[PDB]
């Protein structure tokens, strides 16, 4: 027992991290088979970044302007293309450490592990959630661009995030592995403002189910509710409404505790419309919203990869 | 910018995790060169664990009683010994993935990454601190024993922890890689209580510095205090004393933020006296003590 923020083990992603340099600009890339994926702004100088034209800057670049390195070992670039905000660089060597993988585009509320990297080189791993306003409350310094976020689905790595920028509020924004931004953000040296953020309701429920599993269940009331009524009340508290997928993924925790999704919702509706008194849940007066239902089962059940 | 509980990348340790079976008990071992390290209680039955005499249990075993598994491949055990609570299994194959490594014993207040494993397979990685009462607040189920804790410096893995026990309070106990327990615990099947746990003051200060670096200044004041006066109040609330060494190690965070360590001590004393009045610091409702000054420097410079 115990309940921690746990990242997936990072080894399969570590064997895929490379350095990509165009002139003086160095950032991180992901080497899967004979392609390296990285942020397209590697082709910019400091001054270009202000308001770049990426088609115009790329047309002037050839394979031989790109330095890809695995540690201090050069991989020759034999092709390049831009796909949205990502650059794909074909290289002469198939990565012998390529895991089984997919490119996934995640929903707000979903968590993933970030492998923070500097000059190709993994530095740290932590667990994040995609916020409802399409930011992540990450930890990133200069040189971190192209660090990836991922889930592991047994032997399969699912890549969901590539890091591109820090908003003025110190939160972070990036793309899926096809170079489409999460949220309305653009890759430009421009101060961009995120939407007002909300609490991830499905994740708070998952945490409530985790408490109940650990025999802390004082907050169970005798009520139920409709999904719609709950969704209308939850939006008044700055809480994300629930989808049919949200109800479905709470299924296993519902089955294991014997508590219907809509009874737990009615319990959480009373928590918002009342507060905690000064009482605690899993030792906390703050409701945690960065554990998914899968995060609660994976960790309470010891799932491996 | 931003601040997160961050673990070391796990890859160099994942390459060393193996499954160890003796009779009906399976747990994790650490395969470095031609040795597999694992908890010794794997030689025990549901009888033995109640009051095991491990010298006796071990002399009654041979190599063939130990089934080591690295992926799909069984490893041949060509010898065995015991160093305190850790079993050493000599095998006929050296681990090609053996990183540069040391065995260190860490001090209370120091942090490390844990790679939680089940049946020799990695499940999860998280950051922990050795509590002053030599417990850790981990996340560990049945099968987790032999999971290791570690720091990485350059290409050197410093192993500092192997997992053995859950206490009734739901915290965790285990050994260094020489098989000496952190704290007054024993690898027996019994309820064991720990000493009263103190808060790691130097770590709470580092985290307040992290908070200020991330633009979070509400708890600051224009009071100051002596070190002794701060320590009188800290000790009253079951916080560890702050030493001059601790003050010195906060230096770089004081210099970065332009807040003198004793001015941050004055902030912490007000927080201990008044509480946080429903407010949060870096998204926490409680004073966090599992980040070292170095953890803060590493992430905030
Ligand atoms: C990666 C770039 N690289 O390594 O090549 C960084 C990661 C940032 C830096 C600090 N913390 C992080 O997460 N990306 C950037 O610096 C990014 C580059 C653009 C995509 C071209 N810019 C920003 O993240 C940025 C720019 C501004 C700004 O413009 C003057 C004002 C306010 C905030 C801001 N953030
Ligand atoms: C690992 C064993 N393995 O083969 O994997 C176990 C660690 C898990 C258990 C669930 N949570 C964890 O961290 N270790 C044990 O189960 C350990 C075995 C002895 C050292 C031989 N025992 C305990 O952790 C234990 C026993 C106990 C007790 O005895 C009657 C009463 C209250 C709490 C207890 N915890």
């Amino acid at each position: 027992s115990g309940f921690r923020k746990m990242a997936f083990p990072s080894g399969k992603v570590e064997g895929c991290m490379v350095q990509v340099t165009c002139g003086t600009t160095t950032l991180n890339g992901l080497w899967l088979d004979d392609v390296v994926y990285c942020p397209r702004h590697v082709i910019c100088t400091s001054e270009d970044m202000l308001n770049p034209n990426y088609e115009d800057l790329l047309i002037r670049k050839s394979n031989h302007n790109f330095l890809v390195q695995a540690g201090n070992v050069q991989l020759r670039v034999i092709g390049h293309s831009m796909q949205n905000c990502v650059l794909k660089l074909k290289v002469d060597t198939a990565n012998p450490k390529t895991p089984k993988y997919k490119f996934v585009r995640i929903q707000p509320g979903q968590t993933f592990s970030v492998l923070a990297c500097y000059n190709g080189s993994p530095s740290g791993v932590y667990q994040c959630a995609m916020r409802p306003n399409f930011t992540i409350k990450g930890s990133f310094l200069n040189g971190s661009c192209g660090s990836v976020g991922f889930n592991i689905d047994y032997d399969c790595v699912s890549f969901c995030y590539m890091h591109h920028m820090e908003l003025p509020t110190g939160v972070h924004a990036g793309t899926d592995l096809e170079g489409n931004f999460y949220g309305p953000f653009v890759d430009r040296q421009t101060a961009q403002a995120a939407g007002t953020d909300t609490t991830i309701t499905v994740n708070v429920l998952a945490w409530l189910y985790a408490a109940v599993i650990n025999g802390d269940r004082w907050f169970l009331n005798r009520f139920t509710t409709t999904l719609n009524d709950f969704n209308l009340v939850a939006m008044k508290y700055n809480y994300e409404p629930l989808t049919q997928d949200h109800v479905d993924i709470l299924g296993p925790l519902s089955a294991q505790t014997g508590i219907a999704v809509l009874d737990m919702c009615a319990s959480l509706k009373e928590l918002l419309q009342n507060g905690m008194n000064g009482r605690t849940i899993l030792g906390s007066a703050l409701l945690e919203d960065e554990f998914t239902p899968f995060d609660v089962v994976r960790q309470c059940s010891g799932v491996t990869f």
